[PDB]
């Protein structure tokens, strides 16, 4: 419309983008910052890199972009693009990004009395600490910090605004905890003059159901599976690689959480606690297993059963597991030759004995550490999962 | 040509590229918005990203954009590039490539009546969420929301055309079922004027052929070989090795599928249900063989048959399995001696009745558990596959 | 010089860029476009996509560049960057690339006399149909679809020109078969003109025998490996092993392939048939292995051999192939001792001859076995490698 | 304001941005430059890359900017963004990216005398050459080498200030030991005019908490279980397959460790010579225990042992090593009988005597072996380990 | 200045960026090319790219950029940035980066008497041809190829200089054999006028010990402990178990290699040649061993040994090998019990003697198998490893 055209031409006459809109030059201008959160895109842990989908928000007053109502009847606010006004140069301080400022410019929208309205949108990647201390069960807070480059406290005094999250959506992964903000004015080498940012705290905690049904659950059956292993009867050699094949399917499930975790060395972390003890776990079944087939196998005429061993083991163990222990010169000339015949087999039915005796107190070993491996990866994996902060909490919230 | 020389230095004049083209600045401008859908090039489950090829449509009128064709003869349409003429600011609002905008600015068509026609291409990614509740026999949803960024509901008028698929190259993963669209009006919490937008729901089917040959068979194929445990004879001890290096393919092809998969904690898959469903029977598979060697292995005289376990197993399930069950003082020296051999001998003879009859109780077992594990997988595996809805024709559509 | 710069001012006065250089208004320009393919840079499979290196060679005539060598002797041809004087829109339809025009803005060459050529170099990014019904033995067309964006049949006439081929690099993994092109007419649904375009078709055969020497030799020499479990006795314990051992790196093998084609839907390619075919072989094999373990450890007083059996086995098969089969009163206690040993001992002798005569069926067995599979193998093979079409071309093209 | 919009109007009259503002044209102008450390956002040992958060700092005088603040009461500072006054060119030379140039764009701070600075942030992406001789217990030196581009000495002077690591934010994985720099100038043939240049060392420590304990000490703990083979009695056959299958753990450690250092051939690295000497310790701990089957299953009619490995073994070395060393008419023909069994039985009893005293050899040479190889591991892991310098302070500050 | 201000006002009146500065337009214009290279940052063999630092180097004269040192005192050179003067369109034509042009412009430095030098860096990727025939043990040759764009040979003369390698920084894989150029004109499809270029080709030799140490050494090692097998006894079972997982590690080994390696089909690789071999080696290994335990485990009763395999393997061999071969009713009625039972030992003694002469032949067949496999491996691996030629000089550089 010509109105429009009109206003259009008067307003750009005499207007210098380089001049702070400020009717008087001693006095701060005031900027009104805040921000809306529309989805967390990616939390990178190995990395340590949160990307967000975000809408900053800026509002300020312009002094010259004024007119009257009455003279342009059909205009009430005007549209100016990038490098025709004077905008301000918040940045992210805490920027991740090989281009730091990645905000999308769009139009500025002015009131006919001067009020100054920006809404850039952008898809930010910014660097905070990730703490796998209690992860699975961890809980995150990243910072966003916002802030002018090169504007003090004397030029531009910024505001801070609530965020806004009504246009938030959901993630699958983490849960919104809050989004809270401080406005703090800092100082730096460069200058003598404080400068303002405004920081955004995002809290988060991590979903569990996925981990804790395709890491945790696995582990508890396979360290059960290696278990297993103190029943076979050692007359069956299946007891070495069984425990050999837990250990490896162990060795691929730590090498999944590796390359799924960053190499810090901040803290160990929950889940390699876990595997060392799962690690320790199997290879003291291994040498147990060993050591019951060194008594199996034990030749009856190399030695005598210690009597210590034998006083402990026959006795004491087996009345604890309730297991029983089992159990005419031609004529002289054939009676001389069956003689040795009969004392040949008596001899091998001593040897038999002593056999019996070696495989009986193997089996009493095997099932005494059978119980004993059993109590201790109960407790050192229920000790170990119970350790984490707010673990009872999300286990309910997730599962139930 | 000198009239479109003419034309051209004529119809710049005065113009201002900033001012909504309105011969009333009182009354909206409408426009009319449309897409093309040229393919869907990818779509993303780990990162829930959709890519796809679109051809935007954008139709509006220009009040001063206006020339008589008889004082022009030959000239009917011109064409402005970018910054030359006023254009929509439409963006996509929930978009997902670093740059905000992915659309290729192109020339703008204008006819002799003021008639503008914009159709930029691009390749757009958008973040919409993806269900993997029944996957691989889920359909997809995805939205794609246009819209005005700083016009509000008084100034532009957006108005809905429907979507073009005339062009549409099918891919060969996924199906497209359809694309509406809606136009909807909302109100921010910036300003007191209501926006409106325009959205597309791309509706997709996924083709489950090669998902079905490549992930289901040689799991349903392996998991019916691990049964085959309870066929081998006791006696040849090739049982762990069967059971455990079937869970060791299980264990890698459970991670071959998570590598693929989006960390979500919604709800359990269908695919992670028969993976854990599948893991379970294996584990008691090994578990009852593992029974089922400690029975054949047992010693002869470490204890007595229970009066309990003959009755069920020799007499009730061989019953009921149609099994048959298995079955001088010289001289007077000499006779003592030989007396002695014979009652050794018979004593042998007990022991191995006594043997056999334990390995028909671990053999009878053995065939009890084959039938009721089988039984149970198939079963399993019916309900599990059958639970899904569409199922039917999913495999209507892709395999007949 | 100063003729140089004489005419450099004096061809740019009066002169619009945004102008469509023709003498009469009403007449079409004519505008010749060809190719020129100097190598091919990828072909992703998994994804899709062509990558290209291409030269576009577009020629027209300009009115208003011209001027009279006589006036300026040292000066034949001129030279324009991009945005100076008018260029055609040629865009690439099919572009799977993030901006949606990847080629670098040159110099446009001028004639005395007006001809403007333009020869713009590029990486060309693009979406075509890649077929996996024949790996490794496929040859792929993929078509590029270049046409003027905004410009009608009336305005801008398009004529094709034969691609060159003289500077193309070969590639080491594809063999170029050709590069015809076409031009056609199409209307769309926003107007009502015809737009021309120019397609360009690239017909590649890929060189087999990199995929052949890693992919198919590996597999029958390991298939040859899992036949040798026929030839094992069965008095060792290794059989399962060996061929679990055999389906694991088969599994695997698999896995490898499979992380290279693309998830289609459209059919099943011929290594997947090829793969699942070996599988079935070898789990067959496992289970036959697992009958005739069962059929070797027979209880000897567990049962009786079948008369079908027998003569099945025993003698009509074992005939086919010439299978040999393997074959005072003192007095009297002590005759009744040594009468009971020799009758135990005939009793263990039957029992011997009953379990020998089980094992020789468990060998004629095996024998059969082995030389089915072997017949199976061979000719499964044969015939899945001899179904591709053009195989004989690439075996006799591949491996001379 | 009005005197702002008035100095803004009369500072850009007659200036020049490509004039470098000195007040006399033939003395170099001072350019103070510094840096300011802020993360260190990655160091890629593969492809040798260090991308770090950068704060440059430039600070100089320009002549032409300076005005009086009595006659622009309230304006004390300016800003000024690209293209409108003169900035130096001062490039990072090593730089590892697209672009060479990585930094941000902002505006210049100009004081009411002239003093001018320039704070671009920045990731900036270097290439450093990166040592693994040590690794993980390394230090490592990286360098920025910073200049102007264009301008020499004679116009323009470099002066160097100390690095800033007040915003420092500490590594998770990386210690930062220092940043130093340095100042120094370059001569050429041509002139006495000096080049001056900024170089400043990044020097820092990996903590090796994450490394040792994800790497070293399960790799020392599969390694002590690879000495249980000496523990196994030979008659339970699973020897082979415990060494085989940590041999199989050994190869999957090494990818995994291998898949993270890059291919250089420079040295050796630590880790890498760890690994290969737990792959000949396991190799041969597989010879041994071949020996010790081979011995173990002696033909007992097959040869005789000589008399060297008599005294070698059965006495000296179980002195040694304190291990016991086990242990009418028909009258005639009746006759024959006893006497042919009585001998038969003595000659099986020989030979079992002989095969006794073949696997007590085989045992002494199976404890022998055990001790040196449990001697040679810790010999050979401690040396490697403590052959590292600065070791102990490492493992003290990474555990105390 | 006062005259640096005058002199850039001066120079920039009536310039025109367009024209070639040049006195006389008939005469061409030289031009000075050449490059200085200061890293070889990546050799992408799979996708065949080649990635270096270098700083190019142009020189000319322009016409109208003079002046006289006495009228400007303090001014001896200027700078001029892009697009304010004429510069040559030198362009990579084997560029292989997404946009066609990674040079960064920077300044032009401008003599006093009218000489121009231009030195852009820039990270360039390049698409070479590499050839992988003899890797590792290979030297490759990449050709960089410069010219200009529009101006033919009438117009610009291209001229070339020696390459300088004095800033060169060493890489530690590759080892820089040198950089030679070439220059020659061609004639091109676009018109009738010869097109100068510039060709840099990049000769390098790759290092050999990262690939000798990590990838061939342990091929070798385990190739060496497959050959165990043929001494491991009979009667431990675990023979088949070594040979499979000796074979399961080379596929994994070839799996890496396929990984590392680019899916050429010029040649055959060496180390592909080499890995072919050893599969070849451990397969018939793993037959002879199924033969041999074939032949131990022989029926006494199901056949005879022919007469040729006796004369050729238990006297023939054995010489060839110095190996030794292994080592009154009543009474009547008793007297032909204890004959049948001293007849039936007979038997059992003719039996055992059999058994005793099958595997004495069997490990006859054992050790001949193994000094024929050690013999081959040995011959293969030392001809593959010496038939790439300069194997001596890589070995004595990377090891010496
Ligand atoms: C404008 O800013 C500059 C900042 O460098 C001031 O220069 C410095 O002022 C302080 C206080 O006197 C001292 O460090 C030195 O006098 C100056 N440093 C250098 C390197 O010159 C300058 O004084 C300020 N001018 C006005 C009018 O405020
Ligand atoms: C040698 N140049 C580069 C390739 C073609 C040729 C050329 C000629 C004219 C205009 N553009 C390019």
């Amino acid at each position: 419309g010509e109105f429009q055209r009109k206003l259009y031409k008067e307003l750009v006459k005499n207007y210098n983008p380089l001049e702070r809109p400020v009717a008087n030059d001693s006095q701060p201008l005031t900027v009104y910052f805040s921000l809306s959160l529309l989805q967390i895109m990616d939390v990178d842990e190995k990395n340590q890199v949160l990307t967000t989908n975000i809408w900053l928000q800026m509002s300020w007053t312009d002094h010259y972009l004024q007119w009257n109502v009455s003279e342009y009847p059909g205009v009430k606010t005007v549209r100016f693009p990038d490098g025709q006004i004077w905008k301000p140069d918040i940045l992210l301080y805490n920027s991740a990004d090989e281009r730091f400022d990645a905000t999308f410019h769009t139009n500025v929208l002015v009131n006919s009395s001067g009020h100054c309205q920006y809404l850039p949108p952008g898809i930010f990647k910014s660097s905070c600490y990730i703490d796998v201390r209690w992860f699975p069960f961890d809980v995150q807070h990243c910072k966003l910090k916002f802030g002018s480059w090169s504007y003090g406290g004397w030029s531009l005094d910024l505001q801070m605004q609530e965020a806004d999250i009504s246009g938030y959506i959901p993630n699958g992964e983490w849960d919104l905890v809050g989004i809270p903000g401080k406005r703090s004015e800092r100082f730096y080498e460069c200058c003598k003059e404080p400068y303002p940012d405004v920081t955004f705290t995002v809290t988060m905690r991590r979903r569990t159901l996925y981990y804790g049904l395709n890491l945790l659950i696995p582990c508890v059956l396979i360290s059960a599976l290696a278990l297993l292993v103190f029943l076979l009867p050692a007359d069956s050699g299946e007891k070495i690689s069984l425990g050999i094949t837990v250990l490896l399917s162990l060795t691929v499930f730590m090498l999944l959480v590796a390359e799924i975790m960053p190499a810090t060395s901040d803290s160990v972390p929950l889940i390699a606690q876990y595997f060392a003890s799962t690690m320790i776990i199997v290879g003291l079944s291994v040498v147990v297993t060993v050591i019951v087939l060194q008594y199996h196998h034990h030749d009856p005429d190399g030695g005598k059963m210690p009597k210590w061993t034998r006083v402990i083991l026959l006795n004491w163990c087996a009345w604890f597991l309730r297991m029983k222990r089992p159990g005419d010169p031609d004529l002289a000339k054939i009676l001389e030759e069956v003689r040795y015949i009969a004392n040949r087999f008596r001899c091998q039915d001593e040897s038999e004995a002593v056999c019996s005796e070696w495989k009986f107190a193997a089996c009493v070993v095997d099932r005494l550490c059978l119980m004993a491996f059993s109590v201790f990866t109960i407790i050192c994996t229920i000790g170990i999962l119970m350790s984490a902060p707010n673990f009872v909490e999300a286990v309910s919230k997730d599962f139930a």
